[PDB]
C-alpha cells in the first residue's frame, strides 16, 4: 500500500551509498620513491610491477653514476580499498645482476604498516610477483621508522628511509661499500 | 489514485540517472604519446586511426632526425563506456616503408589492460583498422610493465614503455640498430 | 480535486526541462581554422558563409606570401542541436580565381563526421551555399584521419589535416606545385 | 478550503519567473565598433544615436589621419528582449560633410540578422533616427558575410566587415579613392 | 485552525521580499566625472552637492592649468530606487566667478534620461540645491548623445560629453575661447 | 495537539532572525582619517576617544613638520546599529596647546549625517567625552559638502573636507596662517 | 504516538546548535604585541604565561639594543567564550631584574575592556599567574585610549599604546630615562 | 506501521554522524620540530618513533656543525581523537651516545598539555617506546611556557622552547657547555 515508504528507503540508501563511495574515492595513498645511483655503475631496462596502485609516468630507461630515479606510485582511482604496493627494478651490466626495490603503502593501517626493501638478483630479470614475494616475505623488509643500511653484495650497499604516513616518501642511496651515506 | 507516488518514483529515477551519467562523463582516459625519430630518416604523411577516443590536435605532417612526435589521444566526451584506442603512422621514403604505432588504454580494467606496439609495413600505407588488428592480435603487443625493445628491420629498432594508469604516458625511441637506447 | 499532483508534475517537468536545455547549451563545437598562404600570390576580399555556427571576429581582408589566416568558427549559443559548418573564401587577382575552404564539425557523431575541403573557382566569387554544396557533395571532401594533399590547378596545391574531435583544429598549407609540404 | 495549493502555485510561479528573468538578463549582445581614419582629413564633434542598447564610454571628440575610433556598444542591462542598434557620426570640415556609421545587432535571429552601413551626409549633422532610417532602409546596408567596399564620394571610400555572432565585431577603414584596402 | 497555511504564506512572503530587496541593492548607478582645467586659471575651494547618491572620496581642494578633476559619484547602498544626481563647484579667483558642473544619472529610464550641464556664477558660491535647479531646469542641460560645446563667458568655454549608460562616464574640457577642443 | 506548527513557527523565526543579524553584521561604516602637519611644530602623545566604533591600529606617538597621521576608524563587529564616532588629539609643546580632531559617521542617515571638526585646547589634554561634546555641540562642526577652512588661533589654521558616504574619507591640513591650502 | 514531532524538534535543536557553535568558533581575538628594546641592555630567557588564548610561535630567546619582540597571541580555537590574556617576560642581567609585559583582550566587551601594563621585578623570574595578578590588579594597568608613559626604575622607562579593537595591536618602547619616545 | 518515522530517525542519525566525523577530521595537531646542531659533532642514523601521529617526510640521515633538523610531525588523517606524540633520535659517534628529542602535542587539552624533552643515552640506540617513557615519565619534561635550558653531559647542553598551541612549534639548540644560547 504505502509505496512512498519504499521510495524514502531508496532515497536514504542512495543518499548513504553516494557518500560512502565518495569517502573511498577521496582517501589517498602515494609513495614518492627516490632511488639514488651512487654506485659507479650504469642501471638500465627500467622495469616495474604493481601488486596495488599505478603511476601516470615512466621510469627512466637508464640511470648513471650520481643521478637518481624519482618515481610517483599512487592508489588506483575510485572507491577501492587497496593501497600502493609494488617493485621497481634495473639491470646492472657491469656486475651481471638486477637491482630490485620494493615498497608497500597499505590501505588499512589497522592490519598493515609501511614496509620497503632492496636486493640484488642474479642475471637480467624484470620486476614481477616473485620479486614482490621474495622482497616482502623471504627477505627482511624495513619498516617506516627512520634510516636503515644493508650490504647488497657485489661491492654495493644501500642506505634508506620511509615515512609512516599513507602519503609516503621513500629515499634510498645505492652506494659502494667504501662510502659513508648522505 | 495516489499519483504523487509516480512523481516521487520519477524524481528518484532522474535523481539517480543524472548522477550516473555525470559519473561516466567524469571518468577520464588519456594517452600522452611521445615518439622520437632517432632513426636518421625523415618521416612524412602523418596519419591516424581511432578505434575509440579522439584528439583536439593534428600530428606533425613530418618528423626529422632528432625531433619527436608529441600527441594527446583522449576519451570521447559524455557518458560513454569506451577508452582511447588507436594507431598513428608515418611513411619513411628513404626505406620504402610505413612506421605504425598502436596504443590501447581501455575503460574497464576488469577485462582489459594497457597495451602498445610498433611495426614497419611495406610501401606507403595510412593507419586503419587492418593496422590496429595486426598490431594488437597478429603481432605481440607490449604491456604496461616498464621498458621493452625490438628490431623493426630495415636497419631500425624501437625502445619504449607505457604507464599502467588510465591517464597513461607512452614513450618510444625509434633508433638505428647500431645505437644504445636513452 | 488533488491539484497538488498537477503542481508536483509541473515541478518535475520544469526541473527536467531546465537541466535538458542546460545540457544542449553546454555541449560545444569549434573549428580552429588555420590556412597558410605559401602560394606566392596575394589573397584578398576575405568572405565567409555559415551553414551552422558563427564566429566573434573578422577574417583578415587580405593575406600575403608567407602569412596565414587563423579563424575560430564555433556553435551558436543556447540549446541548439547544430554544429559548426561553413566556407571561407578569398579572391586571388594574380591567377583570376577564388580559393574556397570548407569545414563541417557536426553535432551528432551518430549520423555525421568531421569533413573539410578546398578548391579554386573561376573569377571573383564570395562564399555561399553553392560553394558549400559543391565542396561537400560534388567534390570529394577529406575526413578527419591525418594529412591529405591535392593539386588545386593554376600552379598551386594544398596540403592539410583535421582533428576527429568536436572541438576540432583544421590546418591547410596552400603551396606552389614545386614545393614539399611542412 | 485548501489554501496550501495556492501557496504551492505561487512558489511554482515565482520559481519559474525568477529563472525566466535571469535568462533574459544573461543573454548578451555587443558590437566592438572599430572605424579607421585613413582619409587624410580630421573628423570632429563625435556624435551618437541608439535605437537599442548603450555604451559605458564616450567617443573621441576628434579623430585624425591614421588614428581610429574604437567603441563598445552593448545591450541594456536586465530582462529586456532588445539588441544593440545605433549610429555614430563625425563632421569632416575639410569637405563640408558628416560621416555616419550604423550597426544593428538584434536580439531575435529568428526574425533579423547583423547589418551595418556607412554614408556621407551634407553639412554638419549629428546622429539621430533619420540617419538610422536612411542608413538601414533607404540605403543598402551590408550583412555579416565578410569584407565589403563602397565609394563615399568627395574623394573617399570605405572598406569593412562584421561578425555574424551576437557578440559582434565591426571593422571599417575610411580610405581615399586612390588607396588599396588593408 | 490550519495555522501551517499562515506559516507557508510567511515563508512565501519573506522568500519573495528578501529577493526583491536583493534586486534593488544590486542595480547600480555611477558617474565617472572628469573635468579638465584647460582654462589658464587656478580653481579652488572644491565644493559638492548631492540630490541623490554619494562618493567615497574628496574632490581636490584646487585644480591648476593643464590638470583635471577625476571624481566618482555613485548610488547610495541598499534597496533604494534613487540614481546619482548632483553638482560640483570651484571658485576661480582670477575672474571672480564660480564654475559649477551638474550631472543626473537616474534610476528609472522609463521616466528620465542622463543629463549634464556647466555654468559660471558670480562671486564665491558653493554647490547647493539652487545650483542644481538652475543647471537642470532654468539653463538648458545637455543629454547623453555625444560631444557638445558652449561659451561660459569671461573668456572661457566648455566642451564635453556623457554616456547613455547607468554606469555613466562624463568628460568636460574647460578651455579658453581661443582654443580648439581635444 | 499540533506541535509541528510550533516547530514550523520556530524554523520561520530563526530563519528570519539569522538573516536579520547577518544584515546588521554586513552594513559597514569607516572613516579614513588623514591629518597633515603643515604647522612647523611637533605633535606628540597621540590620544583617542571613541563614542562608537574602534580601530585595529595605533596612532603615531608623534607627527613632525610635513608628515601626516593616517588612521582607520571603523564600526564595531557584529549586529550593532552604531556608526563610527570619535576624537583624536595631540599635544603641541611649542605653543602649549592640544589639537583635537573629531569625526562622526552615523549608522542611520534617516536621523543623522557625516560631521567633523578640529580645535585647539589649552594645556596638555587627552581625547575624551568632553572634547567630543565641545567639538560636536558647542563649536560649529563642518558637514560632508566639500572643502572648509578655519583659523585655530596661536598662528595656525586648518583646511579640510569629508565624504558624504558611510565608508567615508576625512582629510585635514593644519597650516600656518601665512600659507595657501593644498 | 506522533514520533515525527520529536524528530522535527531534534532537527530544529541541532540546526540551531550547529550554527551557535559556528558563531563562537568564528568570533576572533588577537593581540599583535610589539615590544622594542631601546634600553641599552640585553634581554634573555624569554618566558610566557597565558590566562586565556595561545600563540603558534616562540618568543625570541633574547633581544638586544635596538631590536624588538614581535609576538602574536590569539584566542583558543573552537566554541569558547574566552579572549586572549597573558604575560611575557625577560630577564635583564645588566640590572638584576625581570621585565614583564601584560595584555588583556577580553571576549565580552559588555563586562571588560582592553588593558595592558609593564613592570620590573627583582631577580630572575618567569611569567606566571602572580605576575598577571600584580600587573592587572595591584599595579595600575593602562587602557586602550592612545599613548601612555611611565618610569620602570633602574634607569629605564616605557612608552606604549594599545588598540580598542578585539583584533588588537599593542606597541611598547622600553627606553632609557634620558630619551624622548618615538 | 509508521515506517517513515524509522527513515526520518535514520536521516537524523546519519545527518548528525556525517557532521560529527567531519568535526574530528578537521581539528588538527602539528609540531614544527626544529633542532639545531651547534654541538661541534656530526649526528647520524636519523631515527623516529610515533606514539601518535605521522609525518609525510624523512629526517636528514645526518646533521653537521651549524646545520639544523627541520621536521613536521602531524595528527593521523580522519576522525581520530589522538594528537601528535613521538621521539626523534640521532647517534653521535664522536662521544659514543644517542641524542633523543621528545614532543607531545595532545588532542584533549582538558586532560593534557604540550610537553617536550631531550636527553643523551649510552651507545647507538634508535627511537622507541622505552625512549618515550623515559623522556616523558622518568626524566622531567619541559612544558610550553617559554625558553628552558639543561646540561646533557659529555660537554653538551640544550636550550629550547615550545608553543602552547595545538598547531605547535618546537625549537631546540644543542650547544657546547662553553656557549651562550641564541
Ligand atoms: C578488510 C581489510 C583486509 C583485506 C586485505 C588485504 C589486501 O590483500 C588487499 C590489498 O592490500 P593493500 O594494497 O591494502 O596493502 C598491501 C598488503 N599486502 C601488500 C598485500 C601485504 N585488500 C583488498 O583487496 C580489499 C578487500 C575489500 C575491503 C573493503
Ligand atoms: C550524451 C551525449 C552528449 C555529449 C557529448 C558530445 O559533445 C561528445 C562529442 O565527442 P567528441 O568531442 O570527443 O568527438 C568525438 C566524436 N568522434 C569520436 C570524433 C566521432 N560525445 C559524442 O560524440 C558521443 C557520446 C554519445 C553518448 C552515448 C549515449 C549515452 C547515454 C545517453
Ligand atoms: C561490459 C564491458 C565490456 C564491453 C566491451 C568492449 C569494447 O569493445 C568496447 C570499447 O573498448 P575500449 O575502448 O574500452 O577498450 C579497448 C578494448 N579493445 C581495444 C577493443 C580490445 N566497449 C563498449 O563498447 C562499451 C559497451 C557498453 C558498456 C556499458
Ligand atoms: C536527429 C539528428 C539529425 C538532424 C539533422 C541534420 C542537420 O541538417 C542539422 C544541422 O546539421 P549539423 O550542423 O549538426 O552538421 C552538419 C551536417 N551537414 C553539414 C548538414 C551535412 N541538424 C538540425 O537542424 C537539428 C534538428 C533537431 C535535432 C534535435
Ligand atoms: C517577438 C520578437 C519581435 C519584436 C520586434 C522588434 C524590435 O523593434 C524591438 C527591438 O529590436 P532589436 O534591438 O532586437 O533589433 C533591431 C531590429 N530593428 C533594428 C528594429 C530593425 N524588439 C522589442 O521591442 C521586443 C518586444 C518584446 C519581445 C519579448
Ligand atoms: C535597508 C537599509 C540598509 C542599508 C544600507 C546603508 O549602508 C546605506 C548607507 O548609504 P551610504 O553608504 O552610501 O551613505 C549615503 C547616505 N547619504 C547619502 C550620505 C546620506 N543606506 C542608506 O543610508 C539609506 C538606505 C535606506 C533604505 C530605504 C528603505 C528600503 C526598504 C527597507
Ligand atoms: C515611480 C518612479 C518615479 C519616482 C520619482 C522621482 C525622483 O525624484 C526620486 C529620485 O530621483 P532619481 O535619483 O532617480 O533621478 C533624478 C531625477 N531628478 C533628478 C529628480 C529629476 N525617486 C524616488 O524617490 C523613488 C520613489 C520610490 C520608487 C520605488
Ligand atoms: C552578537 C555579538 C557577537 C559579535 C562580535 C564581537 O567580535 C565584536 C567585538 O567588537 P570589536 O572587535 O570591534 O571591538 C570593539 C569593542 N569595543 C568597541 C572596543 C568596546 N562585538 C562587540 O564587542 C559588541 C557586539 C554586541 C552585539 C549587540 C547585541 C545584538 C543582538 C544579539
Ligand atoms: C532608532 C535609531 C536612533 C537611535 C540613536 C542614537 C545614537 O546615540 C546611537 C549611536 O549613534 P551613531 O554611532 O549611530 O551616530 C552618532 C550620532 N551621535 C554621534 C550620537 C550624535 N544609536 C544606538 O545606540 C542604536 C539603538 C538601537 C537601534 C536598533
Ligand atoms: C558571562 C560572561 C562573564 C564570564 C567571565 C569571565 C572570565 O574569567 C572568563 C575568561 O575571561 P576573558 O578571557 O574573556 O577576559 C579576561 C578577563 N579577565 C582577564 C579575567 C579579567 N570567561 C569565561 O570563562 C566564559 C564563561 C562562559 C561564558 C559563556
Ligand atoms: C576521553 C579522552 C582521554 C583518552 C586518553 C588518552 C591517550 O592515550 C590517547 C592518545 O593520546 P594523545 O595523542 O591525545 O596525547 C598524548 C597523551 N599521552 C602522550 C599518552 C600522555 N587517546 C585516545 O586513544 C582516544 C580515545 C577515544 C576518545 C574519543
Amino acid at each position: 500500500i504505502a509505496a512512498g515508504t519504499i521510495i524514502a528507503g531508496a532515497e536514504l540508501t542512495f543518499g548513504l551509498l553516494q557518500n560512502l563511495l565518495y569517502f573511498f574515492a577521496n582517501v589517498n595513498r602515494k609513495c614518492a620513491v627516490g632511488v639514488d645511483n651512487e654506485s659507479g655503475f650504469r642501471w638500465q631496462e627500467g622495469s616495474t610491477y604493481f601488486f596495488s596502485g599505478t603511476a601516470d609516468e615512466n621510469l627512466p630507461y637508464s640511470v648513471s653514476d650520481g643521478y637518481a630515479v624519482l618515481y610517483g606510485p599512487r592508489k588506483t582511482n575510485g572507491p577501492v580499498a587497496t593501497g600502493v604496493v609494488g617493485v621497481l627494478a634495473y639491470y646492472i651490466p657491469s656486475i651481471g645482476k638486477t637491482l630490485a626495490v620494493m615498497w608497500s603503502v597499505p590501505f588499512d593501517y589497522n592490519f598493515y604498516q609501511n614496509w620497503w626493501n632492496a636486493k640484488l638478483y642474479s642475471g637480467n630479470q624484470r620486476a614481477d610477483y616473485d620479486h614482490y614475494v621474495d622482497l616482502y616475505y623471504n627477505a627482511n623488509p624495513f619498516k617506516a621508522n627512520g634510516w636503515h643500511e644493508r650490504s647488497l653484495g657485489s661491492g654495493l650497499k644501500f642506505c634508506g628511509s620511509m615515512s609512516s604516513s599513507g602519503q609516503a616518501t621513500l629515499e634510498i642511496h645505492v652506494l659502494k661499500e667504501s662510502e659513508t651515506c648522505m
